[PDB]
């Protein structure tokens, strides 16, 4: 059970309620590095960027392939350092590293020295059976015996998505963190990140409609991008809804949502605005166990009301991409697939 | 000295601080009716219809004559009631009654058996020299002996608006009431009551403009009406900004201002905007020991700051009417005026 603390009495109260301390790195993108080594070389077998920010468990984390905004600069980085982890470590086989991106340098989080749960999509997407080739390297067949010896990326966008069970359990808040809750996961597979995106977000039940009114509630942090996000959100023909210092941050820069009354704020709130039908997507995000209490009802009623909504303001930004393709357009077959790479 | 209470709570809190206890007739029509009385006849000099409700004392009440939204029905009432009470009180000369219209209906508020200071207003809008007749009645010469006995109806709208000296008074609060405080009236000749009521508020040195951003913060009895007064607002062209329960009731309308905070909410915040000269305009309307002394910073700024504002709803919707009106592009001379009365 992890947790992240932002102050001091947050601390205490942690405790209280409640070991290990580490720096959070606040608005990092996380990534994972699928490898193979053989004593000899190291494979590299996808570099994963996800969409949630580091912070939120990478098994609950929607992730591309290749990367949608890593520079490959900084790719390179992780790959070396991925190559210097392997050697040192001695790994024989599969291997699993996990970074943070933030300020434009590479921080490690983990190194996970068997498969991890990333291996079957990353081959599903590069078309190497990975979990096959290293348990040859297992066996005693080194990568060059084998012939796999150059990573492989490939011509098309994958998405990982993942499905959560909180529809299963109603008491309990559908937020998303650094302890892992899916079950399980679909793949999307597109010519670009939108399209993936796209086929990824329908793949994994989600109700998201391409109009009607959107409900804008961030938290500080947010205030910035969220301009930017309403305005897509505005492009596409979406209605506005926001709270109090939504509202105020959105009307600052030229946005003027609809305000709509918190639970405590008076009538009609949210609660029943989201009972009512009124809104085909939210987007809310919160920062701090006690603002993350408050603003339970949110995500609660969306849940149950079936609206489709994100809580990071990175899955917001990447279902706003999505508005813009189409799921249903086109259709490709995983031997199709893998015949384009080349 | 006159208050308004509330609740129980407010009227001990009265008492503190601190007899005639008399129901407040809430969202009510205060009229004017100046008239004279010979013991055998009634000569109505004049209706006025107050802009301002009942509750700022009419001393300090803009005013119409002829009414411009009341009854004729309900007019023809108070005039039946005026006579009723003339002869009952045996006047001789001059009185005035003081009417308040609830619910098509009216009530009694005052009545003074002398000449009262809309005397002058009504004689220069109706060329009927009032006080000239009512002495000569009170010295023996007859209405019937005078040759006035017909009520005279203005072929033109005449308003009346007053001047305050809280500009001399900085420590005050700018905010009418029960009590009168103003030191001067000024008059509007027009050919519409907006016109009318353009030109007085014009002469009353008031700094209302044309254009700019408006700031809507009303009352709870108000934020059901304040939506048209918004649309005129915007159909003439102004941007709009509101505290956050006005902003609501707007927002439900269709309307979505720009919100805006209060001191306490956050910066910049009102005070800071109208220090800025953010906005032209002011509608402002409060109700309550509390919710007035907490709004006393948007009056005094107002006021400091030279921007135009109005504390009832009745004036604003008089002021947006008037945006519609030229006071400078039509003169009229007192004689023109007497000539055009049949
Ligand atoms: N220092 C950190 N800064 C930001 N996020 C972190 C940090 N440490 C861990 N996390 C978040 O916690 C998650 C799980 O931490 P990790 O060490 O990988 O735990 P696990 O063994 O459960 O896989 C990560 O996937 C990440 O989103
Ligand atoms: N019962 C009432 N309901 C509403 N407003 C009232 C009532 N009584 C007085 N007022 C308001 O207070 C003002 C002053 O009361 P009034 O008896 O006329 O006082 P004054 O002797 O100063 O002329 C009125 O002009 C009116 O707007
Ligand atoms: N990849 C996690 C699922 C995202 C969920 N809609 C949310 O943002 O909370
Ligand atoms: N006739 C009263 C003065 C009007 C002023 N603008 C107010 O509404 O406070
Ligand atoms: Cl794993
Ligand atoms: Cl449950
Ligand atoms: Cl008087
Ligand atoms: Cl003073
Ligand atoms: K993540
Ligand atoms: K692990
Ligand atoms: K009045
Ligand atoms: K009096
Ligand atoms: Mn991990
Ligand atoms: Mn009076």
């Amino acid at each position: 059970a992890m947790e992240i603390v932002y102050d001091e009495a947050d601390l205490r109260r942690y405790f209280q309620t409640a070991v290990l301390l580490d720096h959070f790195l606040d608005d990092a993108v996380e990534v994972d590095v699928d490898a193979i080594c053989d004593g000899e070389m190291v494979l590299i077998g996808g570099i994963m960027e996800h969409i949630e920010q580091a912070g939120v468990h990478s098994g609950d984390s929607a992730c591309s392939l290749p990367a949608y905004t890593l520079s490959q600069e900084i790719q390179d980085v992780m790959r070396q350092q991925v190559q210097k982890l392997a050697f040192e470590l001695q790994v024989r086989g599969l291997m699993n590293v996990q970074f943070a991106v933030k300020n434009n340098e590479v921080y490690l989080i983990e190194v996970n020295p068997r498969a991890a749960r990333t291996v079957p999509f990353v081959s599903k997407a590069t078309g190497v059976p990975l979990a096959k080739v290293a348990a040859r390297v297992m066996a005693g067949k080194s990568l060059a015996e084998q012939g796999v010896t150059k990573e492989v990326i490939p011509p098309y966008y994958s998405v990982k998505e993942v499905v959560l069970p909180f529809n299963k359990f109603p008491g309990v808040d559908p937020l998303l963190g650094p302890e892992m809750r899916s079950t399980g996961e679909v793949m999307g597979v597109g010519r670009t990140f939108a399209e993936a995106f796209a086929k990824a977000q329908l793949g994994s039940n989600s109700t998201m409609k391409k109009h009607g009114r959107a409900l804008l509630s961030v938290r500080e942090g947010d205030k910035e991008r969220v301009v930017d996000l309403a305005a897509k959100l505005l492009k596409q023909g979406f209605e506005l809804d926001a709270t109090h210092g939504t509202a105020i941050v959105l009307g600052e820069a030229g946005i003027n949502p609809r305000l709509v009354n918190k639970v405590h704020e008076g009538r009609p709130h949210i609660q029943d605005r989201i009972k009512n039908g009124e809104y085909t997507y939210i987007i809310n995000t919160t920062s701090g166990r006690r603002a993350i209490e408050d603003s339970r009802v949110i995500r609660r009623s969306a849940l149950q009301y079936k609206v489709h909504y994100d809580t990071t303001l990175n899955g917001g930004f990447a279902t706003a991409m999505a508005l813009n393709a189409d799921a249903t357009e086109k259709v490709i077959s995983v031997q199709e697939m893998h015949a384009q790479i080349k």
